[PDB]
């Protein structure tokens, strides 16, 4: 349930689809010096390269081996990352791919990763090695074959999830296979993982598999660590499957975090910020102690799996900050921030027809993530981490972190407030009027710099500062047209 990063780093970043020469650079460059816990890699093993669409970022969802080969790179390169990040405390983070292999219907052939042969209609896999009996073609029930009903929670874990061949994890020699590949990531340095698909493997499948796993890598991790286990379950209530059947196993994804605050925030259902003085399982929401929060992930920024219209995105850049500065500061759960790459979004009727669209990429090779002066990313990496106002609000958690939530204020509408214990305050103004008033911020008095307008350099703010009384209080004023309607200082902040 602990995330294994460095005491003081409380997030960890998805650099979804990002190379591992590239994340090797920004641990040392960036994620390091900036108080990043962590980042969530994508799948490095191999995977099904698929044409049509061109290589699509879901390609990497449908495993054709375990070699560690994929376009974000070979083996060196993938320890040379793990060996570099954790050389400069900054965790990595397996999304693992463990419920299935590739689309039932994928020709046979050499089209993968690596290059390894695979006859998916043969149920073959000889570089694992898999064959028929390790899949369950005989377990499932339904007459396709695949998932046609989440209301049978038995279909949901036996039959293939669109069409992806299910394997058999009650087999030793399964969760074996399957093991020896996570214990190659757990030696190699991984600090945990993202179990992909969770919702779809019996929970008791998943505890057989952890039971092989290795203590993390004794040169970095003190002896006895556990990695760090987050199973991607998507419940919103309405299914027989719930979150919690998971928790035996480590920690769940609370999908419910990101479609509420995404309504609050755009303010649609009738809601508004100053109901989210509960936030958390006041809510509905899982344990604190259980849930991966984050307000968009890779498929949901997409339309993909269960996200919605009221899903943020940093397509919404404006309301996305507020959104992701408001999950920042509060207390619930253990947060996760998005990054992202920019694709052709295009809707039609209610469907963006791009959504398959991969990494910015020349011929199918990933383009590399370049950094302006203005330290944000070139070819299309949109690096919402590098982002003034999200990087500076994972440091806020750091610098808050174990500080209870307190000092909360609001008008009854969208202008709120509140504190952790003594080190750090945050005021939003989502209403469509001015938001002008002195606050109790619970805070040492003296000179802030607001962290989300701004930084602190050298004896100076570079943008708002805020002057907090011998009395804790201190006046705030955000025009409801202002760049980004929130501020935040904290202990670090102050000069
Ligand atoms: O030897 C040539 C073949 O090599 C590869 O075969 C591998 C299988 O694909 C893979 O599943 C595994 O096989 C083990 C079974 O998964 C495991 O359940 C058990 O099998 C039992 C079986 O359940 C039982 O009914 C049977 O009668 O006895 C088995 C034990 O012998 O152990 C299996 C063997 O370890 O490993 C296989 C060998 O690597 C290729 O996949 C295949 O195409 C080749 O023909
Ligand atoms: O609780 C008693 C009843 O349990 C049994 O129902 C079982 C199914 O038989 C069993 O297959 C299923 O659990 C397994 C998956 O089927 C399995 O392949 C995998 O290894 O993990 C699952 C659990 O880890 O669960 C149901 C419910 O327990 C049994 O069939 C009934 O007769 C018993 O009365
Ligand atoms: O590229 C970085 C920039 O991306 C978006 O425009 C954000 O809204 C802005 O705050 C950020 O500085
Ligand atoms: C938590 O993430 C890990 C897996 C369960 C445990 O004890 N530690
Ligand atoms: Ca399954
Ligand atoms: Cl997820």
């Amino acid at each position: 349930y602990s995330p294994n990063t460095q005491q003081g780093r409380t997030s960890i970043v998805h650099l979804f689809e990002w190379r591992w020469v590239d994340i090797a650079l920004e641990c040392e460059r960036y994620l390091a010096p900036k108080g990043f816990g962590g980042v969530q890699v994508s799948p490095p093993n191999e995977n099904v390269a698929i044409y049509n669409p061109f290589r699509p970022w879901w390609e990497r969802y449908q495993p054709v081996s375990y070699k560690l080969c994929t376009r974000s790179g070979n083996e060196d390169e993938f320890r040379n990352m793990v060996t570099r990040c954790n050389n400069v405390g900054v965790r990595i983070y397996v999304d693992a791919v463990i419920n299935h292999m590739c689309g039932n219907a994928v020709s046979a052939g050499t089209s993968s990763t690596c290059g390894s042969y695979f006859n998916p209609g043969s149920r073959d896999f000889p570089a694992v090695p898999y064959s028929g009996w390790d899949f369950n073609d005989g377990k499932c029930k339904t007459g396709s074959g695949d998932i046609e009903n989440y209301n049978d929670a038995t279909q949901v874990r036996d039959c293939r999830l669109t069409g992806l061949l299910d394997l058999a994890l009650e087999k030793d020699y399964v969760r074996s296979k399957i093991a020896e590949y996570m214990n190659h990531l757990i030696d190699i340095g991984v600090a945990g993982f993202r179990l992909d698909a969770s919702k779809h493997m019996w929970p008791g499948d998943i505890k057989a598999i952890l039971d092989k796993l290795h203590n993390l890598n004794s040169n970095w991790f003190p002896a006895g660590s556990k990695p760090f286990i987050y199973q991607e379950v998507i419940d919103l209530g309405g299914e027989p499957i719930k979150s919690s059947d998971y928790f035996g196993n480590g920690r769940v994804t609370e999908f419910k975090y990101g479609a509420k605050l995404g309504t609050v925030i755009r303010k649609w259902n009738g809601e508004k910020m100053s109901y989210l003085k509960n936030w958390g399982e006041g809510w509905g929401f899982m344990p604190s102690d259980r849930a991966l929060v984050f307000v968009d992930n890779h498929d949901n920024q997409r339309g993909h799996g269960a996200g919605g219209a009221s899903i943020l995105t940093f397509w919404d850049a404006r309301l996305y900050k507020m959104a992701v500065g408001f999950m920042l500061a509060h207390p619930y759960g253990f947060t996760r921030v998005m990054s992202s790459y920019r694709w052709p979004r295009q809707f039609q009727n209610g469907n963006d027809v791009n959504d398959w669209v991969g990494p910015p990429n020349n011929n199918g090779v990933i383009k590399e993530v370049t950094i302006n002066p203005d330290t944000t990313c070139g070819n299309d990496w949109v690096c919402e981490h590098r982002w003034r106002q999200i990087r500076n609000m994972v440091i806020f958690r750091n610098v808050v972190d174990g500080q209870p939530f307190t000092n909360w204020y609001d008008n009854g509408s969208n202008q709120v407030a509140f504190g952790r214990g003594n080190r750090g305050f945050i005021v939003f103004n989502n209403d469509d009027w001015s938001f002008s008033l002195t606050l109790q911020t619970g805070l040492p008095a003296g000179t802030y710099c607001d962290v989300i307008s701004g930084d602190k350099i050298n004896g100076n703010c570079t943008g708002i500062k805020i002057y907090v009384s011998d009395d804790g209080k201190a006046h705030f004023s955000i025009s409801n047209s202002a760049e980004d309607p929130f501020i935040a200082i904290h202990a670090e902040s102050k000069l």
